[PDB]
């Protein structure tokens, strides 16, 4: 399928909740917070009212990249758009289509791979909140964008993937030929290089070349730093077949210390040749 | 606003290297008016710039530029004996060119872009001391038809400082909603950074603006950069987000916590900033 | 200058992993001829390459490639048993494809680009020791019509070294004004770097050259890179700047200070270089 035109006013409830071991997460339903937080998907033109509630005992905020928001949804203590413990606030995110300005220039649309995160826990830049897990992905689609069979979010948060213990993935499953979308976000203190065995994408907005006139580099390794986000769609096993296809940071001490996961690509019969964990 | 005209003029300017307060060093176009960053040099593709350089300091200095056309005698390195002894003078010559089709059929790219100049001999034979002290400045080379901004602001991430300013001391930049604001972003020293602007976004290409609906460049509000990287872009102040004190900062978490933050102060037409002191 | 032809040929090469002087390890295409960086492999989109691999060492080694098409049995990892035991042999197969349209209407990029191969097994399950020792090399996949260079030079930022060399020992590369020179730039190890070339510049895209007036890619002379990044470009030696000893270096200041520097020696037609004494 493909993304339609946007322009709908959407509403969602979001909660900030404490998780085990001093972690913190966002969720759309009480008791269902996750790290990373829930995936938010919009079409260019949609407005999103996030009916936010802070269930925790310390102030929290919601700050987003890329989308249109007024200063009252900045989500910063500096602009008093944070949320006291037990408090509620409606954060409003807007998005727009590309189009030609009055001055004749081309205004870019909001479409892209974006993210939201806390901006007040621990420090007035959310350093503690981000460490604890207060981050999630946002995808804004342009009319006509191809929709994937599945979407997986990989966050390099310092020297962890999605705040998980070292050497515990996460792993993602697909069948050869699935259209798999990856959302890749970085957070914290470190630079990383994201690498996928057996797969490759275009270094552009969608991760696929628009066609024979697109000059973007085709890569399988990409340097990223704190708050970078990008994404792409790949065809699982395309040209390479089934297997346990590693993805990892390629900084050698990072992969050695467990910033590694598996893209488990199954044959139609469900099997993965050579996988023996 | 307006549009850059075709280039090809032979320009001259005087430049001085001078000590500034606090052990710093800076370039200036007039004696006693050195600044950090140094003066913005603007050229149209095809222009030549003769820089009549004077070192007013007691140690050797040099002038090295990125991206422009210069002969080995304008390298600005002791390795090529193109540095300037204390109290000495030298004319550095920079040339630029338009794009065009080569005889071998390939396309020769033009000089247009966001570039920079800096010292290459103070402290070490790579200018490590000079760059630390403040000897760096921006160069913009425009292509005919490029959109001209209402103002240009230079943001240099020099090690753990912005423009050699003390931690948490800006700089701040003011604009009015709707202003076409041009940002030149340069990085120097030892560390990688990620430049982020609240409430604004740009295209990751030469100009920071999409050329049109066919341009696949990623639209971003966060960009990793390392020593001697330079990029620039233009934004419409407050476009889709309104007035406010819009933070910009390095997004490496400890760097924003330890002072690499500033404010893009976007005023209403009446000159006020809602929710700002 | 010449142009790459269409691909589609089945190629075969023998590759040896061998210990080198100074506690290093390298790949070579002929026995006793290993080098750091490893030999340059050049393919046209559509070519298949069968690498008949020989491990002459006393530890397991592997061959892992970026960007190219390979089945899991040619992954080159211990995890799926595609490493090569000491004294062993294995045939790794690399395939490449041309650009085209998918049935779902989307464009499938071709394999063309600046890629690289390296060990994935020595020292750790990610080849940390093998890469550090010198088990890396470049792979160029050309698209039909790509312009061919007069020379190709590979520059690998491996931890704090260039091509595993001692600090302040280059390498240097020579050219004549007007030569079309190709640079393959690969990064490995632990650290980020920024690659800078005095006097020259390129486009931040697949080929390093703008396709024409509609290509909006940034033109640069400085680029941040991290472990396993690869890019490449072509420059006309001395174009608009003339002959000379043109430094290239990492621009992280302590890195250039510590010797991550080399010389692009661009000669005049008489063979001399202005302002440079050998
Ligand atoms: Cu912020
Ligand atoms: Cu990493
Ligand atoms: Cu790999
Ligand atoms: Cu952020
Ligand atoms: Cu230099
Ligand atoms: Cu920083
Ligand atoms: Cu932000
Ligand atoms: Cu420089
Ligand atoms: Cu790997
Ligand atoms: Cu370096
Ligand atoms: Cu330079
Ligand atoms: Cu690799
Ligand atoms: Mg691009
Ligand atoms: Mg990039």
């Amino acid at each position: 399928g493909a993304a339609p035109a946007g322009g709908e006013v959407r509403r969602v409830t979001m909660y900030a909740e404490r998780l085990a071991g001093g972690q913190m997460g966002y969720g759309l339903e009480k008791g269902k917070a996750s790290i990373p937080g829930p995936l938010i998907e919009l079409n260019e033109g949609d407005t999103l009212h996030v009916e936010f509630e802070n269930t925790m005992d310390v102030p929290v905020s919601l700050h987003v990249h890329g989308l249109d928001y007024e200063i009252s949804s900045d989500g910063t203590k500096q602009n008093k758009s944070h949320v006291e413990p037990g408090g509620t606030r409606t954060y409003t995110w807007r998005t727009h289509e590309p189009g030609r300005r009055a001055d004749g220039t081309w205004r870019a649309g909001s479409a892209g791979y974006w993210h939201y995160h806390d901006h007040v826990v621990g420090t007035e830049h959310g350093t503690g909140g981000i460490r604890n897990g207060l981050y999630g992905p946002v995808i804004v689609r342009r009319k006509g964008d191809v929709l994937p069979d599945a979407t997986h979010t990989i966050v390099f948060n310092d020297m962890t993937i999605n705040n998980r213990p070292a050497h515990t993935g996460p792993n993602f499953e697909a069948t050869v030929g699935d259209r798999v979308e990856i959302v890749m976000i970085t957070h914290g203190e470190y630079y990383h290089t994201f690498h996928m065995h057996g797969h490759h994408w275009a270094d552009n907005r969608t991760g696929m070349l628009t066609g024979p006139d697109d000059p973007s580099q085709v890569i399988d390794n990409k340097i990223c730093g704190p708050a970078d986000s990008f994404g792409f769609q790949i065809i699982a096993g395309e040209g390479v077949g089934a297997g346990a296809w590693m993805y990892h940071c390629h900084v050698q001490s990072h992969s050695d210390m467990g910033m590694v996961g598996l893209f488990l690509v199954k044959k139609p019969d469900g099997t993965i040749p050579g996988y023996d964990p």
